[PDB]
């Protein structure tokens, strides 16, 4: 195998790095993976579809104009060059190798299109039209974005978008579904809760946060149970940050944040899935959560879960292993059918006050068709009336003793609108039995007296029944 020959390639350190503190992409090109025969498309501000490093691969097929309703999807240029973040997250999927010009994607052979769907107003009809894209070409999607990362917003996919995504996963890709990997979020100098954001707290996205070169926890990044895993992305001025094609035809060193991030995981998803095309948008998942490695990644909140495994709200279960997941993907067996278990928890409402804990021991669908004895995604969606949303943090405990924070106090969020069947996702305690006693500890993290009801908590469990793993 002969690594890239790109004059920027010893510059991709989070790909040519020698020191094992990179994605291992090229132990996955060196496997054959390279992402021939796999689509692509970012839903951004636009792609400059003729730039030199991305011509070779651009696929017009991936690619729409939802902003101005028309097939091209070329950006508009501006004097501060504001529409070129699709052209820098294209190339981290899939700029074209040895070729004399910049770096290389991860997926350097993938065909990649972009969906301009950022330059204008973001309705539920552009996200579902973008989502929704040419769904039995495209494989995979990108999404660096999504509601407002000021610390104080809750929102997420509105009906046309959240059909987009059940249509997506359940006959999109032939009926393997749509793979959406999303950015978990950029606002972390505004202390956000990224559970808080609809898009990367769905069960139907891939989220990805970021780590900074010297393995430290970015500015930016936002912590919360959605999150699956991490890629590499920028940290502070002594650390190197993303290398890839920029607007005007040029080649940019400082791509930037977690935005930066869920183009990497996308291309290592497109390696992946030219190792067995056959996996579905849940094997991707697990596969995800069982190669994915903590190592060197800092953070103060690495706990085992009831199966073995390493997580930390910052980082998921870890680093994306690009040369572990094509190895693991090609004689992966499909997972079963997904089952769901609804178990509606309160017998009546629950004054809040101070702190509340609710706990239930439940049997997890047991002697049904739903019956749940391996985990994958579990909710607790929840309706309740608060004076000032952000003083609440919110923890969900499985019965394997797994502490998923479903919520984090956020000091910006001053809302009384409180949450309204709201579905706090975590990935935790992925492959757990869930049969037993769940918790749900709810608390005011300020001295205020604050007051509200809990009026609903339903827990619902996906997952199957069979094909576990020895616990790790
Ligand atoms: O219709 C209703 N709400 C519609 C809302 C539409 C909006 N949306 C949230 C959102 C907003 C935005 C736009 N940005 C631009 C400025 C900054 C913060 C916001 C970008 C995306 C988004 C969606 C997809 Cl798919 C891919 C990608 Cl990359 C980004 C997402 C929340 C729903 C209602 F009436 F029901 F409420
Ligand atoms: C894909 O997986 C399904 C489910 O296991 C199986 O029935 C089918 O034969 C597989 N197709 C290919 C081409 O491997
Ligand atoms: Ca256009
Ligand atoms: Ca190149
Ligand atoms: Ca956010
Ligand atoms: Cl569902
Ligand atoms: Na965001
Ligand atoms: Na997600
Ligand atoms: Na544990
Ligand atoms: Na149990």
């Amino acid at each position: 195998y002969q690594e890239p020959t790109d004059p920027k390639f010893p510059q991709q350190w989070y790909l040519s790095g020698v020191t094992q503190r990179d994605l291992n992409v090229k132990a996955a090109w060196a496997q054959g993976y390279t992402g021939h025969g796999i689509v692509v498309s970012i839903l951004d501000d636009g792609i400059e579809k003729n730039h030199p490093d991305l011509a070779g691969n651009y696929d017009p097929g991936a690619s729409f104009d939802v902003n101005d309703q028309d097939p091209d999807p070329q950006p508009r240029y501006t004097q501060m060059n504001d529409n070129r973040h699709g052209t820098r997250c294209a190339g981290e999927v899939a700029a074209v190798a040895n070729n004399g010009v910049c770096g290389v994607g991860v997926a350097y052979n993938a065909r990649i299109g972009g969906v301009r769907m950022l330059d204008g107003e973001v309705t539920d009809a552009v996200e579902a039209r973008s989502l929704g894209l040419n769904p039995n070409h495209i494989h995979i999607y990108s999404a660096s974005w999504g509601p407002e990362d000021d610390g104080k917003t809750v929102d997420g996919p509105a009906r046309l978008a959240e059909e987009a995504f059940f249509r997506g996963v359940s006959q999109g890709r032939g009926g393997l579904g749509s793979i959406f990997v999303w950015a978990s979020g950029n606002g972390g100098r505004e202390h956000d809760s990224c559970n808080c954001d609809g898009y990367t707290n769905s069960i139907y996205t891939l989220s990805i946060s970021s780590a900074t070169q010297f393995g430290n926890v970015p500015w930016y990044s936002e912590a919360c149970s959605s999150t699956l895993a991490t890629t590499y992305s920028s940290g502070n001025q002594n650390e190197k940050q993303i290398v890839t094609t920029d607007l005007r035809q040029k080649c940019t060193e400082s791509h930037t944040g977690t935005s930066a991030s869920a183009p990497l995981a996308a291309g290592i998803i497109a390696l992946t899935l030219e190792a067995n095309k056959n996996l579905t948008w849940r094997d991707m998942q697990h596969l995800v959560v069982q190669t994915s490695k903590p190592a060197h990644l800092n953070a103060n909140d690495w706990a085992t879960n009831g199966v073995g495994r390493k997580v930390s709200h910052s980082y998921g279960y870890g680093l994306l292993d690009a040369g572990a997941m094509v190895a693991l993907a090609q004689n992966w067996t499909t997972v079963a059918p997904q089952r769901k278990c609804i178990i509606d928890i309160l017998t009546e409402p629950k004054d809040i006050g101070k702190r509340l804990e609710v706990r239930k021991t439940v049997t997890a669908c047991l002697g049904e068709p739903n019956h749940i004895t391996r985990l994958e995604h579990a909710q607790a969606r929840l309706t309740l009336s608060y004076n000032r949303r952000g003083d609440l943090a919110i923890h969900l405990v499985s019965p394997m003793g797994t502490r998923s924070t479903l919520l984090a106090a956020r000091p910006h969020d001053y809302s009384a609108d409180g949450f309204n069947d709201w579905a706090f996702m975590t990935t935790h305690s992925w492959d757990e039995d869930p049969s037993g006693e769940w918790v749900l500890e709810i608390e005011n993290t300020s001295e205020a007296n604050n007051y509200g009801t809990l009026t609903k908590f339903t827990l619902v469990l996906y997952g199957t029944a069979s094909g576990s793993l020895v616990p790790r």
